[PDB]
């Protein structure tokens, strides 16, 4: 119910960010990772993936952590999707639709998309 192409390229963003953070990271003491939503802003530049994960707010906070802290292999992961050129950012967020609504602090950075070298 939101932007189509930001739906579109967004949850096309789910498929690869769901098994970036599920496939890819870590998640040995937490429950199973659940990606409900991930939208891209109205910008068409942001990919928000709204997470639900079965544990503490620390444990939520661990998963993402856990993406801040691999957070370029998030990104290589990312970027080895293939299937686009133009870079939509991530935004590591959690649900706010069936969850509750903690978006305390979050920290949007490490982008490694950067890594065009000169």
């Amino acid at each position: 119910g939101s932007s189509m192409r930001a739906e579109r390229v967004g949850e096309q963003m789910k498929k690869e960010l769901m098994d970036i953070i599920n496939n890819k990271v870590k998640d040995p003491r937490v429950g199973f990772i659940t990606i409900t939503d991930v939208v891209l802003t109205n910008d068409l530049s942001q990919a928000k993936v709204f997470l639900t994960v079965l544990g503490n707010d620390k444990e939520v906070e661990n998963t993402f952590k856990a993406l801040d802290k691999a957070k370029g292999f998030i990104k290589s992961e990312l970027g080895s999707r293939m299937r686009l050129r133009i870079m939509p950012e991530l935004m590591y967020e959690y649900d706010q639709s069936i969850e509750y609504g903690n978006k305390i602090e979050r920290m949007i950075q490490d982008l490694h998309k950067q890594d065009r070298v000169e």
